[PDB]
């Protein structure tokens, strides 16, 4: 059963969640807190391979993976990344998130920017119970026109949802 | 925990779910409510715009989404709408929702429409505790073939899922 | 309010949750199982058809439907198979999955294969009080390169959710 915003805000007092920087009232409401685009971006140059194999020998698949992978994009404030359509890219939330053993976070894209084309990260949902850190983030334009991506945007949101008891194997331990 | 379909039904009478038109016991089954097809769409016209700024200044944002967005399409009787394979288009729910406070919405699209290339909106699964309207549907051809979309069939499933407490700032207050 | 590992585990002794074969340990881990691609798939052949339209007379429906798709294919030992960009493909889980009339299953890909490219199955995430079978699995790849899938490999993550109460129409009795 998700938590209100009310109990977000009591988890994050507890400092049993953790979301980091915190954010302000404004942007937790309902049953989500609304997170942030980052300021770290990935592209694909297909050229230098022929396929990716996803399960097969870790060595190939470690370097094969290093040619197709765009170095990392940093975007100088005011400007923005520009996602054409079809194709697929990768970011980062402005925000970390740390959760405890006992809560698993759904991050949902935003229904209006769908809307418009972007999925975001859309074969998956889930944030791990012991995840700590930023969420990286898959958008791919699925629409007619070019969408800009600017740091800082609202670019998703979060829910939490209390399991029913403390992961034995949580992602900080295993 | 998700209300199972007697549940549902529960909710229902007691008049703290609403479902507009009340869907008959045909439709509400494990824990999910069949939601149907509504008669109102929209495509996308590219050529007047270079691209969308998301977050950017609402005049130029509301005047640019204006001029890429179809006007709305409505089906008479019998009529097909065709959803061409790498085509975004937007509809709606046949059905209207209203949520209380302590209650979350989450819609899947159908999985023997998603083996034929129909993604339904899956960026955004959640309706917010307070919702109280039909729910915009994106849809985008994702196989080889055209779909063809008549408002009345089966689109979703509706699936309802209790909050730890009611929420502070639902939708309707906010 | 999603099971943790350890109570996985239990539901699996119980008797009350199955998964054939039974995944070990090391697959079982925060809120999730790890599922396996099975071996059997399946592509389209749109050249036999103009359109398919989803709510329309089953007659019609049931041998369009059998132009497009492809027939079975089975992959020897060792043998991958192309997902090529742009293409929709059809696909199973290793696990057969039998749930109880008072849980129902969520499916997420992996998000590591979501980052370059694989959405599987993500209009729809549910897996219903009742089910009991294998997981038709529907792919499509949204990147740049082709994404070679091998039997075996590991293709998603399955959580599950208590329902409120055992639901009174769950798959199997309907
Ligand atoms: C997921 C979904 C949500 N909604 C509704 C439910 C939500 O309560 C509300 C907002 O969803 P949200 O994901 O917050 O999008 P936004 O950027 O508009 O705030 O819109 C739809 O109309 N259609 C959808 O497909
Ligand atoms: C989400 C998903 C569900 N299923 C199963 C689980 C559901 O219990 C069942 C029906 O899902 P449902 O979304 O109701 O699709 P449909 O139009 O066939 O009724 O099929 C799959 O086989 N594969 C999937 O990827
Ligand atoms: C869904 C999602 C998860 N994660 C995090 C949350 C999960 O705890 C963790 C693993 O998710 P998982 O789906 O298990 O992918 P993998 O193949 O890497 O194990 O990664 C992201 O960083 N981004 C995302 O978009």
């Amino acid at each position: 059963m998700r938590l209100c915003d009310r109990d977000i805000e009591a988890w994050l007092d507890e400092g049993r969640l953790s979301i980091n920087p915190r954010p302000p009232v404004e942007r937790i409401n309902g049953a989500t807190v609304d997170v942030r685009l980052g300021n770290k971006f990935r592209t694909f140059r297909g050229h230098t391979a022929a396929f990716i194999d996803l399960s097969g020998p870790k060595d190939e698949v470690s370097a094969a993976l290093d040619r197709v992978m765009s170095d990392e994009i940093v975007l100088d404030e005011g400007e923005a990344f520009y996602l054409h359509p079809g194709e697929l890219a990768l970011a980062v939330t402005l925000e970390s998130v740390t959760l405890p053993a006992d809560l698993v976070g759904w991050l949902d894209g935003r229904s209006s920017l769908a809307r418009l084309g972007l999925m975001v990260h859309v074969t998956a949902h889930r944030i791990d119970p012991g995840w700590s850190g930023c969420i990286v983030l898959a958008f791919y334009n699925s629409g007619k026109l070019p969408l800009a991506l600017r740091p800082g945007m609202l670019i998703g949101a979060l829910s939490f949802e209390p399991l029913s008891g403390p992961a034995v194997r949580p992602y900080n331990r295993r």
